Order: C-alpha cells, then structure tokens, then sequence
C-alpha cells in the first residue's frame, strides 16, 4: 500500500509503533485498515503535542496504563472518573480533554463526540486538517502559538498525502456511508 508507505516514512517510529499496538489491541489490521492507521497516527502525534505544551498523557498507552492513569487522576483530584477513556489530564483546568482530529467540518465532528461522551465534565478540542478548530465553550486551553504548531503539522499531512495522491481516500473513510 502507498498509504502504509507514507505512514511508515512520514510518521515517527516511536508514533507508528504505538499506532501499530492499540491498532491491535483493540483488533483491527494496520494492513487492511491502511486510513484508519495514518489516523491514529495522525490523533496521537497531535495529542503528544498537545501534551507537550500542565498535561497528563492518556493516549498511547495500553488500555490497563490509561485506566490506571485516569484513576489515579481521579483519586487525587476527586475529579469524576469518565465513561470513556479520554486523551489528556489538564492540571492547570482541571479535566480531562478529548482530542478529535477531523477530515470533516470541525462543528460536524464535535457534535459527534459531545454526543458520544455526554459527559460535559470532559473538554472537548477539535482540529481539521485546514486550521480550523472547535473546543467545549469557545475554551481553546492552548496559546495561539501551540495551536498554530498543531495545525501547521496536521495541514502537512494533508499536503504530503495529496502529493502522494493519498488525501481523496484517507478523507472519504473518516465516515460511512
Ligand atoms: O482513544 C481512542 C480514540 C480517540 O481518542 C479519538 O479521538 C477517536 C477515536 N478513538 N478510537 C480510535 C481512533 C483514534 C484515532 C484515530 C482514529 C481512531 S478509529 C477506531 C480505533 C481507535 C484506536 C484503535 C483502533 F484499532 C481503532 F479502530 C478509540 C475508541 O475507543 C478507545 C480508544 N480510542
Ligand atoms: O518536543 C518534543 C518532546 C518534548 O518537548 C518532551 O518534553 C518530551 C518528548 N518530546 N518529543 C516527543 C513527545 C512529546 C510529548 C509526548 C510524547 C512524545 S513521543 C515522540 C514524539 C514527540 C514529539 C512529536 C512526535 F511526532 C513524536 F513522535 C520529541 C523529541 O524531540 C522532538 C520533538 N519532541
Ligand atoms: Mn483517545
Ligand atoms: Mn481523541
């Protein structure tokens, strides 16, 4: 697959690893799958820059260590354990944040995820792959400086697949039909 090819030149080893692993974990071929692979890829290069700029990295962990830190949050914080495993802890706010990374509109995307976790405990951040993005409350957590960093990487992406060809496909299976 080209898709698999870009994945594995374009994306850190350590990110392509970690995609591979909760790729597998939660039963689903990178092979076969060769979008979905790039997206995860995609999401957890974003969440350890976000995590990167106060934050407590959920994603790219085992399922048993991201409980394990979420409870651990939940026990020193009294914080509300969440339904649904989120993607970062934000210590200066105080809550969990949901990272969403879309081909779609970001308004689109976010209604989906409030939707799904019905939790308005947990903060929601959603990007595009063209600089746009939505957060629960107009609430952003991030200087303008970091949310341009993340941006400017998602757009990348979309650019290095259009030149391989690539972004018509990986935009048409973020949704079925
Ligand atoms: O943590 C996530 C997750 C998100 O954080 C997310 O934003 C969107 C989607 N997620 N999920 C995605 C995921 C993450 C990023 C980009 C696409 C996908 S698509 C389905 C899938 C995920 C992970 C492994 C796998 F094999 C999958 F099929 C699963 C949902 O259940 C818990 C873990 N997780
Ligand atoms: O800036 C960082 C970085 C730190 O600033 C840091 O404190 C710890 C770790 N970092 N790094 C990690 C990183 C940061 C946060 C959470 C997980 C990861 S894991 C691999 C990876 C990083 C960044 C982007 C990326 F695509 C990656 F695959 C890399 C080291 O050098 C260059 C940029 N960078
Ligand atoms: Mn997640
Ligand atoms: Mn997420």
């Amino acid at each position: 697959s080209a898709m698999e090819d870009f994945v594995r030149q374009c994306f850190n080893p350590m990110i392509v690893e970690l995609a591979e692993k909760a790729m597998k974990e939660y039963g689903e071929d990178p092979k076969i799958e060769t979008n979905k692979f790039a997206a995860t890829c995609t999401h957890l290069e974003v969440c350890f820059m976000y995590s990167d700029f106060r934050f407590e990295i959920i994603e790219g962990r085992d399922r048993i260590m991201a409980w394990t830190v979420v409870n651990s949050i939940c026990n020193t914080t009294g914080v509300e354990k969440p339904k649904f495993l989120p993607d970062l802890y934000d210590y200066k706010e105080n809550r969990f944040i949901e990272i969403g990374v879309t081909r779609r509109e970001v308004h689109i995307y976010y209604l989906e995820k409030a939707n799904k976790i019905k939790s308005e405990k947990t903060h929601i951040h959603i990007f595009s792959f063209t600089g746009e993005e939505m957060a629960t409350k107009a609430d952003y957590t991030l200087d303008e400086e970091s949310r341009a960093r993340i941006k400017t990487r998602l757009f990348t992406i979309r650019q290095e697949m259009a030149s391989r060809s690539l972004w018509d496909s990986f935009r048409q299976s973020e949704r079925g039909e």
